[PDB]
């Protein structure tokens, strides 16, 4: 009975059940809540970014894997567009972000990585090795899925870039309609659920422990 | 011998044992025809149609590279390729397709012709490496020696189903690109499996040459 900005489905409606306290926890976190209203304090911004722009370049081979272990070329070939979106707009604005908040290339490129990054990119990079669809099929749905649903959050949009543009490249119609391929396409390969289950838990709760990163 | 691209010093290397097929390639009877505008429809619809199935398992390489590269740079210069392939390149397919009166089925449920067979095994085969090497040889032969006949010193064909396909294979973008990939092989190659990466090479090559002929 839980609502999501997408449309949950068989596969992805019973994995969901058992990360709810974790998913709604993040998605009302202090920093969606300081990020709509444009309150967030630069240092807690700066340290979130820098810390997700490695997160991102995980995400980018995550895609890219799919794009070479899909099972159906139209499925490729939505990976590779939003490939294409994520290298012009989305490291289009972690680019504008770094410079308006003074942060040199090697300062977010040679970093120490927090704890729950590194958690992150190691079962990002699990799946990447499994070559299994699914099972980065499970790490993208809860990626994008539960950015989806903090993004579309019913709150008026802040003024300054650097806060509106992360919640707009969370918003809208294409970003809606991607994440409700991705869970397409997880129900279509999951209809296979422990192993997916389990690696489902563990990203939901580090999304969630992600937003604590800057704090 | 001069190419397109600059091959530096890895690639310099792997291309001196291919160069018979590398050279019978790009001045393929197909390629000839292509630029004059008087290939037959029927032999570009069976190239075509095999070629999507190359593209297919092309597009799955390129991903890899995403997923195992060892730079951040790299992987979203494989993400900027990937969104230009999904718009501009299958964009093409689906016209052509649909000018050569190709119905869906008829080319995405299709016999996969010997040289597309073997092709897709190599091509998945470095796939299933994740090894960066073996997939930026693979595409290195794949987009030089396709730089290298689309940038033949002739004017393009009048006709689009042509002059699109020599197109997305010329010119400062295709060209910047190519030489991209080639940078990445050098960078990375500089081995102790020069061997097995020349093996590879070689078989590339040999392959490029052979699927020029399935469409006659
Ligand atoms: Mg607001």
């Amino acid at each position: 009975t839980q609502d999501y900005a997408f449309q949950p489905g068989l596969t992805v409606g019973e994995l969901l059940k058992s990360s709810q306290k974790d998913w709604q926890a993040a998605i009302n976190h202090r920093f969606v809540k300081e990020l709509f209203a444009g309150t967030i304090e630069n240092k807690v911004l700066k340290d979130y970014l820098i810390q997700d722009y490695h997160f991102f370049d995980a995400f980018l081979s995550m895609l890219g894997a799919c794009v070479a272990h899909a099972d159906k070329l139209e499925s490729k070939l939505r990976f590779a567009k939003q490939l294409g979106f994520l290298e012009a707009d989305e490291d289009g604005y972690f680019q504008k972000a770094f410079k308006e908040l003074k942060v040199a290339e090697n300062d977010y490129l040679e970093v120490t990585l927090h704890p729950v990054t590194k958690a992150f990119q190691d079962l990002m990079y699990s799946a990447v090795a499994s070559s299994d669809y699914a099972h980065l099929l499970v790490m993208l749905v809860i990626a994008e899925g539960l950015y989806l649903d903090w993004g579309s959050k019913d709150l008026a949009l802040p003024e300054v870039y650097i806060h509106s543009e992360w919640i707009n490249l969370h918003r809208g119609p294409f970003f809606a309609e991607w994440v409700q391929f991705l869970v397409d396409e997880l129900n279509r390969v999951g209809k296979r659920l422990t192993e997916l289950q389990q690696r489902w838990n563990q990203a939901v709760a580090l999304e969630l422990a992600f937003f604590d990163i800057g704090y």
